[PDB]
């Protein structure tokens, strides 16, 4: 009946090597489903079920058939980041130490496709289609030394990937997953009509990367947190991408990063970063809608990462655009920084920066900037919650919109006062937000 | 063994008579088997408990004190007990069915200490926080509402002291998805939530639906269908930062649609909100730096006879959206105010749509207010009354105050959200641009 | 069985390969025989779940669903592009890895009727309304399109008289989730819906995808991937109030992306919409008080030879967004109009983006229009040229009319949605603020 359970397969042992088990199942599917056109069918695929459990993967799973679903019964997330920064003598008193759910422990050596627990690859025609990953946990266990000289467990470096799709694909789904302690959670090349929906992708170096090219895809309703040298959501050479209803929290280098992305929408997300450069439209990213997002940029409050950042200064912008004919409408920006820590020394922080391109429409954006002392404490979630709720601050001067001379013929409306909008009025259409009074 | 249980395949007790006893027995088994936290990089992966479709009485509270527990069913099972209990009792035997169904947990607990009346209590102290508990695709039914001295018929009081799911302890990465809740005084109450997702549920005919209490961070409430009772909350949060509330369809008859106390740096964006009373969206007690964008607000009069004279106590000067806090952003919303002028309270008042009661720096831009003077048509048949009222747009104009800025609020910016007559505010101390008119 | 769980491959004497319709009807009869009493121990008709493992199932008898709380579920949406495959020369088929859709696949082998041609018919009259039926994560495939006198190749006609799911009766709290629909004249037709959720489906290569007929209220269509055919609807609703349409990625080639007739107090917000024809979003027949916000619209030319000269009959004066109704709100949308200037229809016309044909009090604000001139080009490549065309931004400017107000619409407000030249409207009876120019 094309239904498998990894705990009820005679070949191998999913505790020891679930990779071998799953590959054996896939070989069985292929052996049974050899003919493509028998009574209007023949290759319907299969479902592989992972009950809740701790499964070591020592052999990469190769998925090269369409319509394979791999499903579990728990996303299994717990903060290994918190646990590895608890003093080791206290570990025996903790209720648990590791992630759980339907848990795939990635025990591969470092790559980068070779370090992927699941590799989806098939060449030829048609494109591999409608593979589904649902409601299981992929755990890379540890981060290791890399010459950054953070403590090993804080480097976000292990060469491991959760799911890597190498080949052109159509109608794929990744839903309800948990990813933790992977250098790369989810990397999908050459995607068409993909949906990445309602996952929990956190404490990974990079979370979601859509590479090569793609079209007509969506990234929706995810909880996402990356590492300071990595991407939270990245896409390149995608057209018609929809990124919406995500809650992106620290500490990726950025929240959303586009290279050559066109005719797409980044709308209605909540985005929180500890560094500038939250949303980056780069390399001729054009005709995109960036609307009704909530941006917060503030200072890392947790001691283990307090001095760690992404190398970008406060002139970068929270939103940076290099490309034509984009639409930036109805966003909220909260810039909550220690004025003494602003870089370069004596700079006015920038919120929206247009570095290149023409015809960008920036309207009806509210910028709120305040000066607060940067505080540091060891207790992660208490420090995080307190910092979000603290509104004890002085108003801070900011540049709401900076139009560099290399970007022209833009339209900037109701997104700051005249002093807050730094731009050449002769070659841009600028309407300052109305001033208080008569 | 494989950590998968089915409540109809347990040796002891009877899930039809007391599923609580059965689930607790299962949890005891899980704990007995999963005693070690660090055996081969695992040891406490949790489990899944499956409820097939069926009618299960719960007489003992379920206590969940382990991480990575999933409780799942095969049907949200909603039917309108409210409609049924307002059908004359002598006609009940002729109806196709009476009760909710699906994978149905009937809450037969006495009133609580409201935690004591919860069918499912999630509580664990110490470290780490309990994490990644999942509730999926089952039905929780409080069966009846009871007399409370309100003067309403007993089944219309929204009172029984029962909760569906109560999370007492700090928690991380919890999920509540695909549920049905019905006839509970409180459907879902979660304290101290971090990175919680309440997604794609059906939460209706409950006194209060979703309450996020204590504090919280980085959570989301998405894609829900929600309807509460006139003394209760539809969506409530307190001391949350970075909450995302989006893509919900909130229908009557909660006291409010969305109610925030001390909520900061959050987004209430792209929801459909329908109320029968003023005070639909309330930002209270220093709720600051929030985005309230591209929501559709409808306020009209209750059309269903059993509740025609029942309300939330608030008059038409309250506002549909009321803000007490700093630096919020109210952008791109639609407000339909559809009321009978003779029913306006107090007598002869001009209804207010957006009210800023306190705070500075609020940015209110590009909001369309539509106000109509209609009749008060009522009907004994619920879905007929409701559908006919939504489709009726036959009406003369009603004068309203689109934006009221109280003297306790100043330094706000109000743009294209009403004509000068429609914006009641001190022009000396706020920045005001009237919507252009002809 | 006593626990209300059925698997179509385990049904005694049934053969779901030959006729899964007969199997499912037999299962429904079994459920009804066991669940005859509505009110025993506060229950009695909880419904059931029917599971379809991955496999190829022919349906030769229509399934009639006339019970509440029935869930039909599978383990794969199973989509592959039959459109691409049927346009690959037949001599190349042997080298293709697969030829057909898969997953949990229901092949609709019914003759043309339109409810008679539906694989699943949901019908029950009387009281209460049938409630909380759920369809989840399976595939419905109409197999072939057939000759219809249009002169297209048979497999390109989008004509076969088959429906996936047809709900004929008033319904409450229904769900359609995670499905795949392919090669059906009508995917999903739901009459008289209340509090329906159509969420996270893949609905493509169907003549029409989603149609909500009769009337309805308080429903939502969210997070779907949708592509229809040139004579049909992508998303259609009539006489609905309080409908939320959001987070959908609608791609070609429906006659429209979203079509409303008599729809009121609803929201079409935060979708990505791509069409090869004008008339992408149509608000018709007194569609009033709707919010159309922060959508991304792209209109360009079909690149794929088999459909290059096929269209929806509408000229470039139609508008991308057309409104006939009162008091709507069109806020924060992005429109990309990418067409061949030499081939605009009618000859000599200037394309229109937003058209108000009738009605009063429409508020159109803060919309960005981007128009460019690109030559139309045909080729047989079935995804490469589609990706390439989305990514290409290589063009001359094209003059368009951003907002056209016909004399039959008046008392509208048009702000920052075009230059004075781009807004064609009677200034005596409409309030116009031109986008500031440089």
């Amino acid at each position: 009946n094309n239904r498998y359970d990894v705990t009820e397969w005679p070949a191998g042992n999913p505790a020891k090597d679930i990779g071998e088990v799953i590959n054996s199942i896939i070989a069985d599917i292929k052996a049974r489903q050899g003919a493509a056109d028998v009574d209007d069918g023949g290759k319907p695929g299969a479902v592989i079920y992972l009950p809740p459990g701790d499964y070591h993967l020592r052999t990469q799973v190769l998925i090269d058939i369409s319509f394979l679903r791999i499903e579990g019964s728990g996303h299994g997330f717990t903060s290994s980041s918190i646990r590895f920064n608890v003093p080791e003598e206290e570990w025996p008193d903790l209720h648990e130490l590791w992630p759980g759910g339907s848990r795939v422990i990635v025990d591969l050596p470092a790559g980068s496709a070779a370090g992927a627990a699941f590799l989806v690859a098939r060449e030829g025609s048609p494109r591999i289609s409608s593979v589904e990953f649902s409601n299981f946990c992929i755990d890379g266990l540890h981060f290791t030394a890399d010459g950054s000289g953070r403590h090993p467990e804080n480097t976000y470096a292990n060469g491991k990937t959760g799911i890597h799709v190498a080949s052109a694909n159509d109608s794929f789904r990744v839903t309800d997953m948990g990813f933790v302690y992977l250098e790369n959670a989810l990397t999908i090349h050459k995607a068409d009509a993909l949906s990445i929906h309602h996952n929990f992708i956190a404490e990974c170096g990079s979370c979601i990367e859509l590479r090569g090219w793609g079209q007509a895809s969506k990234i929706t309703d995810n909880l996402v947190g990356a590492g300071p040298r990595g991407h939270s959501i990245y896409a390149e050479n995608h057209g018609g991408l929809l990124v919406t209803a995500n809650n992106v929290f620290p500490r990726g280098a950025s929240s959303v990063h586009f290279k050559g992305v066109t005719r797409s929408s980044v709308t209605n997300n909540r985005l929180h970063a500890f560094y500038p450069g939250m949303v980056r439209l780069e390399e001729n990213s054009s005709e995109n809608l960036v609307a009704t997002n909530h941006f917060l940029r503030d200072h890392e409050p947790w001691t283990p990462f307090f001095g760690v950042d992404n190398g970008l200064d406060d002139l970068t912008g929270l939103l940076s655009i290099s490309g034509n004919n984009n639409s930036v409408i109805g966003n909220h920006f909260s810039e909550v920084v220690d004025a003494n820590e602003i870089r370069p020394e004596g700079a006015t922080p920038v919120i929206i920066r247009l570095t290149a391109g023409t015809g960008n429409f920036v309207s009806t954006n509210h910028v709120v900037a305040m000066d607060v002392d940067a505080a540091s404490s060891d207790s992660a979630f208490e420090a995080q919650v307190d910092a979000l709720l603290a509104t004890e601050a002085a108003d801070l001067a900011v540049t709401a919109v900076l139009v560099d001379p290399g970007s022209a013929r833009n339209t900037i409306l109701d997104s700051g006062s005249d002093t807050q909008v730094v731009a050449d009025r002769a070659v841009n259409a600028i309407r300052a937000t109305p001033t208080v009074g008569f």
